């Protein structure tokens, strides 16, 4: 799924606890042309266009999320695994109208477990930008209006081998809102060119 030979995403979620509520969730394949989502991130040029150019291309993914905004502590939990012992640097950049408004950098050392290495980045506090954005968003009286606002909101996650600075995974995230009857959903795509 979302991964390479060196590093795979095992689980991703963002949630609020007052039993808890997942806005989005991935627990653990088509293609999309990165071309069409440059405007959605900064031309840093450390932004998407620049990163996809250094490579490698098989490390790049796009995820479309249909978030459940129908519901505290706001948290993000991430888990990766690999067969090699590594220390990871995880960069998350929140962008609004192609401009970066948050960058969060975290480090996680491998933990030996059941014949492989796991990397657990759990219950990291969600940035306040997002908490405040979510409280506004859930106020909109129509889902079509939430989707219009979310057209301009994206996240770019870059996971690097800290000791070698090699890119392991780069994931672009885009968002719409789901209904309550249908839960959160996602679709994972390969980014190509
Ligand atoms: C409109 C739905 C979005 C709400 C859920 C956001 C899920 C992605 C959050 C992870 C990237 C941000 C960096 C980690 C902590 C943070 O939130 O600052």
């Amino acid at each position: 799924g979302l991964g390479t030979a060196r590093l795979q995403l095992v689980e991703f979620s963002a949630f609020v606890e007052p039993q808890r509520h997942l806005f989005v969730h991935i627990s653990q394949l088509e293609s999309v042309d990165v071309r069409q989502i440059y405007d959605k991130f900064p031309e840093k040029k450390g932004g998407l266009r620049e990163l996809y150019d250094r490579g490698p291309p098989h490390a790049f993914f796009l995820v479309k999320f249909w978030a459940d905004l129908n519901w505290g502590f706001y948290g993000v939990s991430s888990q990766y695994e690999s067969l090699e012992h590594m220390t990871l640097t995880c960069s998350s950049k929140v962008c609004s109208f192609g401009k970066q408004v948050v960058e969060k950098v975290e480090t996680e050392r491998a933990q030996l477990e059941d014949g492989r290495f796991v990397y657990r980045l759990l219950r990291s506090p969600m940035c306040e930008y997002l908490v405040n954005f979510l409280h506004k968003l859930r106020q909109l009286p129509e889902r079509y209006m939430m989707n219009s606002v979310l057209e301009n909101f994206t996240i770019l996650q870059v996971v690097t081998n800290r000791d070698t600075q090699e890119l392991l995974l780069c994931t672009a995230y885009v968002f719409e809102v789901s209904t309550s009857e249908r839960g959160a959903q996602h679709h994972i795509y390969r980014l190509v060119r």
